[PDB]
């Protein structure tokens, strides 16, 4: 993991002015500006193939500010409304900078992927769920027309998901209609790839600046010269066990991420030149529920106590249950209301989880439980008094989802139904370029991606991974590209 | 910040063996290990004179497994039983093979500080608070004996604390008395020291072995050569603010560390090198609010819910509220139960926060306190109902502290209410070698305290700050001096 020498490099395998080590979202953007900008790009894949986890996601890209989607939709939104929604959600100690860029080239950046031919149906889902059940454009994906955040910001739904029939999350998801037109794109402009390329280590000359790689590629080692700029774009730690239990232990068990090359070897790679870090705790977390079941009953903890408004992103969900309830949730929803919610449509009704305990009452459903006398009788009837006013004063969940929980009730066991991914990573400038411990750049080394600390410092908001991967990925390719 | 080449020192203004960074408590147990290894020491400390944070400390030490003073007040334990409690209490993701180290030296460690002249009463305080307001020498300070942990481990008292009459912590608290006799060791056995010292980089020379360091003293920089190795022991990074904002954002705006010098340098100066990192997101929270009160009524949250046994660590309590309760936590007590906590014997009676509000029920403290109708009232009713038979079903306050509440009751407004320190830092083995991102120990490079990773890697006990700070001062003293 320690930089090797240039001058003991007897020979260099393949050279290229901008060499992008990883060919998922940050690395094909990457590729595209470099390119556009007149150098010679070389990317470097571990795999057979081009697309990583963003292949295989749902394809939501977290964008605003007025795109021409908000607005054929009829949603009204501005740099600063979304600076402010990202600021509040996306903290604690989120890097205003970075974000106030993200907002204010937003509307530049969803054009430039339209450019590129990434499609987008003109067209808004707005019921809870997980992504668009059909191939619809724009939906709702941070929480920002829920409580807290719908009272410091105002809603607008940001994320952008590209137009694809048959998506298959964790397969060929929506995030392939993303990557397949900038692959295209890439092409075209004569960008190079070589496969099975595991990136190992940074080559530094004597000022320590980075002038190329060392890999493993067809067994054997290899090395790539970067004349211009190396871009590290080969995603997050997710699947470092010992990285996860030194830095992001409440995913300890329970991995999400969707690719085991996210081993966290750039990180690694770029901390041996004294490249800092930022936010390495911070976690993306699922809710493996599906949302128009939890959106029609009331989310109580161990304490059979409520915690979170029950229409707020079920990432947000997630983070609460994981966090801050010990990972123990129950779902207390009337037979009705399940049946409802059971028949709504939804792109997971794979996460339809049947009932545990159904009873006749609540003092019934409590004592199945092995809640004590009182603890969820006492919530419900609290909750009662004020869903029969259309209020929850408590959490504050939208009038038009709050109604009394009435009889026969059930309980669905949602403990230990949470799992996720890694947020943190390198710290970087707007720019791009990998930041020493000292506050300066490293010559030579750029990143992007889940590699990096991006957007996100704690919150997580659907989107935002391949949001910050692209626009920071373009970002890397401009500037490593520079002479 | 990055490293100086040795070949670039035209001459070294100073000289030693074992060069030891800071002198508090990690940094004088450093010094004496390798004073009576053999070693030429020298101590650089970046202020006047010696103590450090550690001179200011309430002086818990966190031991067991069966030390003399636990077994002359009587309290069975065993170096199982401790690293069964530290792993559960301590985490999650605490690092095993340094809590199983720690635990298993434990009664060895202890009476290498008595030996050192360290001063212990052999008598314990048993009731709630934040420190004995008497010389005594044993108390609990991890929640050993409150749930959930008191049904993970059998509870034992840990908190060793030395014996100094007129304890002012924040000015010259117990924790002197465990400086001072260390310093007086450490001066017989010829250590060094010298002052103004305030350390800025380290040298390597072309192996990338760490020979010494450069610092500015008296307004000039000078070098410092340290032929076996560099001990780090300057403490936390409590104090700066791009460092909390980046690790610990948590902290922003709630700082609780003794002193201004943790800057986190040292932290910094060692990733220079490819040093690793831990638990940068690891936080002790303090809750300023007398222990004595808080017992004898019930915490509740924003919403008006109990959240946390009243009888666990104050620290625990502290952790929880700001942790999980988005920092809103209000004392519910009657007025009975106040005057007698307020009359109840405490280190602390300038925390005996008076009632914000008072009314003759429930229902009118509910109104007062602006919660919605029934939110506080149910929690009593539940919280009564059981507390008439003794128990607390809910949380497992013990039942010596369970009983109804009364009226007229009074609500303490606990909104904002806590303050932290940072736990995490640099990756060290148990012989306190700084470890690489590859790994491998960084040659020359040793640390201890503060700026390590040590114990805690999410929960903390009062205590294991000086204790792994002394116990692995000691180990890097040992390594340093070795030829
Ligand atoms: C189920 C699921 C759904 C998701 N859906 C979304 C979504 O809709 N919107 C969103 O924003 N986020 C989503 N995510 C997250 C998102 O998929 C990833 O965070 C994002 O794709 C990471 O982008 P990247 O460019 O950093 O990594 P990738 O797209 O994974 O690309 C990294 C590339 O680097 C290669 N590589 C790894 N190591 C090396 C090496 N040593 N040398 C050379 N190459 C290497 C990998 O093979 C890979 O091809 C989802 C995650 C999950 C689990
Ligand atoms: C109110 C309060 C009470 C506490 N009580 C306890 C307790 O009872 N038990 C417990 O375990 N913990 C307690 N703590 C925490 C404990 O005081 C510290 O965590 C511990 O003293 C740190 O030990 P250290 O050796 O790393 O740092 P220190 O004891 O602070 O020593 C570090 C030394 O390094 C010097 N230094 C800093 N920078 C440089 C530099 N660049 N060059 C040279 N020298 C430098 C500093 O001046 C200092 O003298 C308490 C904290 C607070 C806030
Ligand atoms: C939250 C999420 C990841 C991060 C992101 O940005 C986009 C999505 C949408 C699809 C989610 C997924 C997490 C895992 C989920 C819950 C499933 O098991 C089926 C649907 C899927
Ligand atoms: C928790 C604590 C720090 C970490 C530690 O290990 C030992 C102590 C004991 C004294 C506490 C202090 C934190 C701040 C407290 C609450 C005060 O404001 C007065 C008493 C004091
Ligand atoms: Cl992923
Ligand atoms: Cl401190």
């Amino acid at each position: 993991i320690r930089p090797r020498s240039a001058t003991t490099v007897t020979e260099w395998d393949y050279e290229a002015d901008v060499v992008v080590a990883g060919y998922g979202i940050a690395g094909v953007a990457a590729s595209i500006e470099a390119a556009r900008a007149g150098a010679d790009v070389l990317v470097l894949e571990r795999t057979s193939g081009w697309g990583g986890a963003t292949a295989l996601a749902g394809g939501f890209i977290y964008l605003g500010g007025g795109t021409p989607l908000q607005k054929a939709c009829g949603f009204d939104d501005s740099p600063e409304n979304m600076k402010t929604f990202m600021m509040a959600a996306l903290g604690p100690g989120a890097d205003e900078e970075k974000i106030t860029d993200y907002c204010e080239g937003s509307v530049e950046h969803y054009n430039w992927l339209v450019d590129c031919g990434v499609p987008f149906k003109e067209s808004f889902w707005g019921e809870p769920g997980w992504e668009p059940p059909f191939d619809d454009g724009l939906m709702y994906s941070g929480g920002e027309n829920a409580a807290p955040f719908n009272e410091i910001a105002a809603p607008a739904p940001r994320g952008h998901v590209p137009q694809m029939d048959g998506k298959r999350t964790g397969e060929k998801g929506g995030g392939y209609m993303l990557m397949k037109p900038l692959v295209e794109t890439a092409e075209k402009l004569g960008v190079r790839a070589e496969y099975d390329m595991r990136v190992q280590t940074l080559v530094t000359d004597d000022t320590g600046r980075v002038v190329g790689i060392v890999a493993k590629q067809y067994g054997k080692e290899v090395a790539v010269r970067a004349r211009r700029g190396v871009v590290l774009a080969t995603g997050s730690f997710a699947y470092n066990d010992k990285m996860i239990e030194a830095h992001a232990p409440r995913l300890i068990g329970r991995p999400g991420a969707a690719i085991e090359e996210h081993d966290g070897r750039s990180i690694l790679m770029a901390q041996a030149l004294g490249a800092d870090l930022a936010h390495m705790d911070a976690t993306e977390v699922a809710f493996v529920c599906d949302p128009q079941l939890i959106v029609r009953g009331i989310l109580v903890n161990g304490r059979g106590q409520r915690y979170v408004p029950e229409d707020t992103y079920s990432g947000r969900i997630g983070q609460m249950t994981l966090f801050h309830q010990d990972n123990q949730a129950f779902l207390i929803i009337d037979e009705a209301s399940y049946e409802e919610g059971a028949a709504a449509t939804t792109a997971t009704p794979f996460l339809r989880v049947q009932p545990k305990w159904a009873a006749e009452t609540v003092e019934e459903l409590e004592s199945d439980m092995g809640l004590p006398a009182g603890a969820l009788q006492s919530t419900v009837e609290v909750y009662n008094k004020h869903a029969a006013e259309g209020s929850d004063p408590l959490l504050h969940k939208k009038s038009e989802w709050v109604k009394p929980i009435g009889t026969p009730v059930a309980a669905l066991d949602l403990r230990g139904f949470t799992l996720g991914f890694t947020l943190g990573g390198l710290r970087t400038t707007v720019n791009s370029e990998v930041l020493h411990v000292s506050g300066e750049p490293i010559p030579g080394l750029f990143a992007a991606g889940r590699c990096t600390s991006g957007v996100c410092a704690g919150g997580y908001a659907s989107g935002t991974s391949l949001g910050d991967g692209s626009f920071y990925g373009r970002r890397a390719g401009i500037s490593a590209a520079k002479q």
